[PDB]
DNA sequence: AGGGTGTTCCACGTGAAACAGGGA
DNA sequence: TCCCTGTTTCACGTGGAACACCCT
């Protein structure tokens, strides 16, 4: 149970080579195993709920000779953040982008899918997937976001456009004072036919 | 909460329902006890430290080796049976098996495949009078089509080549 | 586009059965 | 004649490549 959580932020490989890696010691682990990832058990790693790893015919009998059986935990400033980050998620007061930073924080840090995140903040996923397109825009984009000249309709047509492409077609946005509707069919034609 | 700690405190149950640890041959670590833990705070000393449901390691090392070291002296069957325990016992990928004891992948899946024939195959196997080579081929088959042939293999003795021939008729 | 698994079929070295001398 | 031993050849089950199906 432990590590199926463990490897869940990316890696690689499907199993995180971190409790196999030991291969020989060489006299070479003990050395630089140093500043370490913060959290780790000895043969079996018990997360929060502590456990034990399963048959490790191989891993477990090899063992060493200079341990260091230091209990030390990581978890609570991972764990503090995700409350703190799901409870940031939901509020009244975030700019676009911002939120978009939540959760994308969310969804990268931890693994559960955006249909999961929609759940929790209570919108459609189709739409966690748009604010969080609005990342990638361009700096006058974001900024004319921000600045309230133009809004997420208009910023979520632009996103995928070059640079040139998003200034132009945000120039029009703004001074022919267009609607997300009348962006959306200015942009269409920009756009790989 | 302090009233559900008081209780199971009074009450000699304590866990009315043992806790389950784990024995680490060094240390122990919980599963599933936070509750009768914290709770057994306000109880009094260590209150399980006696046999309670708990899962050894050290054990489950004699079982890991003694699986993994065979004597090759055991029919398909104990073979058979040893591959499905340590894929069974523990979960394993058959991949990762064929790597332990030196065989390919097939030869572990075949073997195991062994397992689920006919009582009167299984019985004709680990008596003498049928090999693997003949046993696998009537895997998948009916119990009456296995007793069949099965009678042809023994009655006729013959050989694998045969019998994979034979049986190949009674399959689709 | 991928690993895990079940299922088919035949290559392979082993071991011996057959054959051939050969010493009487 | 018979037994012993040197040689050639190929049947056998074993185990594996390969094929085929799920599960993703």
């Amino acid at each position: 149970e432990l590590g199926i959580d463990e490897v869940m932020p990316n890696p690689y490989q499907p199993r995180k080579v971190f409790s196999e890696d030991s291969l020989e010691e060489l006299a070479q682990s003990i050395k630089e195993h140093g500043l370490l990832q913060p959290v780790l058990v000895v043969s079996e790693n018990g997360r929060y709920h502590l456990i034990a790893g399963e048959r490790r015919l191989r891993a477990s009998k090899l063992a060493k000779m200079p341990t260091i059986k230091a209990i030390v935990v990581d978890i609570e400033q991972e764990k503090m953040r995700e409350v703190a980050l799901i409870e940031n998620i939901q509020r009244e007061d975030l700019n676009p982008l911002e939120l978009a930073r939540s959760y994308k924080e969310l969804l990268e840090s931890y693994q559960m899918t955006q249909e999961e995140l929609s759940k929790i903040v209570k919108k459609s996923r189709a739409h966690v997937a748009n604010i969080m397109r609005l990342l990638t825009l361009s700096s006058k984009v974001q900024n004319a976001l921000l600045e309230e000249k133009i809004t997420s309709g208009h910023a979520k047509v632009l996103v995928g456009l070059d640079g040139e492409k998003q200034e132009l077609i945000l120039n029009s946005i703004i001074g022919q004072k267009l609607s997300v509707r009348q962006t959306e069919d200015l942009a269409r034609d920009f756009k790989i036919n």
